[PDB]
C-alpha cells in the first residue's frame, strides 16, 4: 500500500546480502542488538567477536575489549555495571576498541593500550577502597579522553 | 582494500537509503528492536504505528494489534504475558495483523477480524474466573489458526 513497497523491492535483494555477510560473521540479526552497526566496526577492524571473557579476539589471538557509542545521544562510553578490583584485574590486560557511531553509521573507531587507562584504572580502584569497599555502577570514559588519548584507525 | 570491506562499500548506498525510508515512518533505527522488519510490514500494509495502547492505525483510524514470528523458530504468536479480563476487552476490540518472518525476511501477513478471535478470548476470559482470578501467562495463538482463518494480505 506505501508506494514505497516499490522502493523496499528495490532495496531488499541487497538489505538481504548485507545480512548474508553478517551471518559470515556470527551476527545472526541485523535489525537486533546493533547487529548492522556492529558488522561495521568488525570489516574494517578485521576483528572477530567472541561469545558472552573479553570481545573481541584479531587473526594473531591478540583479545580486546569493544565499546560503542552513538555520539547524538551521548559523550560516555561505559564499562561494567559492578567494577571492582577483580574486573580491573581483567580489564588491565588487553587494549580497547571504541567505537563511535552518528545514526547507523560508524563516524570513527580508536585503539587505546592499557597504559592509556590506567588513569582511571587507578581512580576507579581507589574509589572501590575509600568508598568502603562497594562497587562502582558503571564509570564511564569521556569521548573526548579517547579522542586525546587513542590511536584512530577509522 | 579487502573482499568483505569492498562489499560495505558496495552495500552501505543502500542500508543507508533503506534507513532514510524508516525515518519517514518512525522507526528511528532499522538495526535495534527490529525496526528493519516492522518497516516491511509497514510500506506492504500502508499502515502507521502508534507509540505506547494499540500497535498501529490506518488512514480511516482504524486501529490494529501487530503480532509477529519469525517462522524458523516458533509456530505460535505470543498474546500479553499477564493476560487479564480487562486486557481482553480492549483487545476485542481491534482486528489484529499477524506477520511471519522467516528469519529477517516477511514470508506471509494475514489479518484476523474480532470475530475470527473471539474463540480465544472465550476461553481466556473463562479460565481467569475458573482457575480463581489467576492472570494467564501469555497464551498462544497457533499459526495454523491464522492460516485456516484470515485473510492473506500478503
Amino acid at each position: 500500500s506505501h508506494p514505497d513497497l516499490n522502493k523496499l523491492l528495490e532495496l531488499w535483494p541487497h538489505i538481504q546480502e548485507y545480512q548474508d555477510l553478517a551471518l559470515k560473521h556470527g551476527i545472526n540479526d541485523i535489525f537486533q542488538d546493533n547487529g548492522g552497526k556492529l558488522l561495521q566496526v568488525l570489516l574494517i577492524t578485521g576483528l572477530t567477536v567472541l561469545p558472552g571473557g573479553n570481545d573481541a579476539v584479531d587473526n594473531a589471538g591478540q583479545e580486546y575489549e569493544l565499546k560503542s557509542i552513538n555520539i547524538d545521544l551521548t559523550k560516555g562510553f561505559s564499562t561494567h555495571h559492578h567494577m571492582n578490583p577483580v574486573i580491573i584485574a581483567k580489564y588491565r590486560q588487553v587494549p580497547w576498541i571504541f567505537a563511535i557511531y552518528r545514526g547507523i553509521a560508524i563516524e570513527a573507531i580508536y585503539r587505546l593500550e592499557p597504559k592509556d587507562l590506567e588513569f582511571y584504572y587507578d581512580k576507579w580502584e581507589r574509589k572501590w577502597y575509600s568508598d568502603g569497599h562497594k562497587d562502582i555502577n558503571n564509570p564511564k570514559i569521556p569521548v573526548k579522553y579517547v579522542m586525546e588519548h587513542g590511536t584512530k584507525i577509522y
